[PDB]
């Protein structure tokens, strides 16, 4: 706008951002990496490098140490090559076959109209920048140059070991200066389903709707150690003590919008004698009540509803209504275990995410995250205990790996000290409640250890895709900082 003469090419540390303008001119959305690894590998040829590809189309680079460090050390730089195809909704980008034009606004580079790939457009330009610098003394090295994070990760677990050397990995994929991250969480989906059958509402039965909502909600992985409230259980939990007592019977139960979220809404629609009318209505209005007592703090918008609408139907047959409900409640849900290992991180969860009723099936579905694979499988037999006392169905799927936390491994307490040589204090090392294309990476070569950082992108995966340049400059700094400091192994 008003650096209108400025070129990206220009910008500090030079050799990694001219990489950076020349990875934006070879397009490459998810799925469509060719282009752009070939232009890396014959690259990488023509500097005499030795590159080599897998058969799912991961890229590795070889570079030998700098005279000094020959006794080497291993590293590993990594980074993904794909990009995210979206555009603003009302700019012309054939994504397939167009360059992101990206330009300098301010303290940030952004492309108009069009997501800007900086991520890790500012990662593998930086692992190109590494291997054609002459003056970064480092020990021998590998670039792994991974193939879709943003559909599936399918590059991720493309390959196995036997392909790298050096038990240390550099992911350049997080987004935040001084974030770092030591590990992360795996996951499962999992669905509980019920073969029901109905009986029809018995005479006077009133048919009422209630409803639980204003929960704050948020997402099973990064929100689950707060005290947020899950729908589907609080309306589980007051069936469970009361509706016998109550003498009601169900018709309808649906919850949540997605396994990946902390479900905010949720509701019931059940059958009752018209007696119980105000009993309920009082019980529930009790029930509502204990709860804002309970959650309030956390919890500060809890509304619920009880509305009626008398429609057929078909409740559910008793026995099924029964096996039901004390599933949904003895099942478990929210954190199972806090990591010891560091300093008040959860270890495991799970999250009763969606509930939907049809005639003849009650499905429940849940989404159980953990760090430890171990822990996880754990939770996937306690679901699957319940699920066999209940008579119901689960399957298992969309499983992929966590990241275990080795607290004062070799890397995390170098970067951690090299970063503070550089900087007068620490950075804000971490641990995801969320899957990152590290996590596959400890499949094969849980023998390496490893850490993620980067430079600070803001709004990735949008138009708005906007990167700070003056933090590209740091990266790239403790980027250099550490290659030097990494230690020997004879
Ligand atoms: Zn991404
Ligand atoms: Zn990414």
């Amino acid at each position: 706008m008003s650096e209108f003469h400025s070129e990206i090419s220009t910008l500090s540390p030079a050799p990694l951002w001219q990489f950076f303008d020349k990875i934006c001119s070879i397009p490459h959305p998810s799925k469509h990496e060719e282009a752009l690894a070939q232009y890396i590998v014959t690259w990488a040829t023509e500097q005499g490098f030795d590159v080599r590809r897998d058969p799912t189309g991961n890229v590795f680079i070889k570079k030998p140490a700098t005279p000094g460090m020959e006794n080497k050390k291993g590293v590993v730089l990594q980074a993904h090559i794909d990009m995210v195809p979206q555009k603003n909704e009302d700019t012309d980008h054939d994504f397939t076959q167009d360059p992101i034009q990206p330009y300098i606004d301010g303290e940030w580079v952004t492309a108009k109209g069009t997501t800007l790939g900086a991520d890790n457009g500012i990662g593998m330009a930086s692992c190109l920048a590494v291997l054609a610098s002459k003056e970064i003394k480092h020990g021998p090295i590998e670039v792994l140059l991974t193939i879709d994070e943003e559909a599936g990760m399918t590059g991720a677990f493309g390959l196995e070991a036997g392909w790298l050397k050096g038990d240390i990995l550099l992911n350049t994929d997080s987004e935040q200066e001084g974030e770092v991250y030591m590990g992360c969480a795996g996951g499962i989906d999992g669905a509980m389903t019920f073969d029901i059958t109905r009986d029809a509402i018995p005479a006077g039965f009133i048919t009422r709707q209630l409803t639980l909502k204003g929960l704050k909600g948020g997402h099973s992985g990064c929100d689950i150690h707060t005290g947020r409230g899950n729908a589907n259980k609080l309306i589980g939990r007051f069936l469970a003590g009361h509706a016998q007592e109550l003498d009601l019977r169900l018709v309808e139960f649906r919850g949540g919008s997605l396994r990946n979220a902390i479900p905010r809404e949720a509701f019931v629609t059940v059958a009752l004698p018209a007696e119980n009318q105000d009993k309920l209505a009082e019980l529930f209005n009790y029930y509502t009540e204990l709860l804002k007592t309970e959650l309030g703090k956390i919890e500060t918008d809890i509304v619920t509803f009880n509305e009626e609408v008398a429609t057929d139907a078909q409740v559910f047959a008793i026995a099924d209504q029964q096996r039901f409900i004390a599933a949904l409640n003895a099942c478990p849900n929210g954190v199972m275990r806090m990591s010891d290992e560091v300093e008040g991180v959860v270890e495991t969860s799970l999250n009763v995410g969606v509930i939907t009723t049809e005639e003849n099936k009650v499905t429940v579905l849940c989404l159980i995250r953990s760090l430890i694979d171990s822990g996880r499988s754990q939770v996937e037999g306690m679901l699957q205990s319940v699920a066999e006392l209940a008579g119901a169905q689960i399957e298992f799927s969309g499983a992929y790996p966590g990241w275990k936390p080795d607290a004062d491994s070799e890397i995390m307490a170098i970067f951690r000290d090299m970063y503070e040589g550089i900087y007068g204090h620490k950075p804000n090392i971490m641990v995801i409640h969320a899957g990152l294309e590290c996590g596959l990476f400890k499949e094969p070569y849980p023998n390496m250890d490893m850490v993620s950082f980067g430079p600070t992108i803001k709004f990735p995966h949008s138009p708005d895709e906007k990167v700070k340049i003056d933090t590209v400059q740091l990266f790239w700094d403790q980027m250099v900082a550490l290659l030097e400091a990494i230690p020997e192994k004879a």
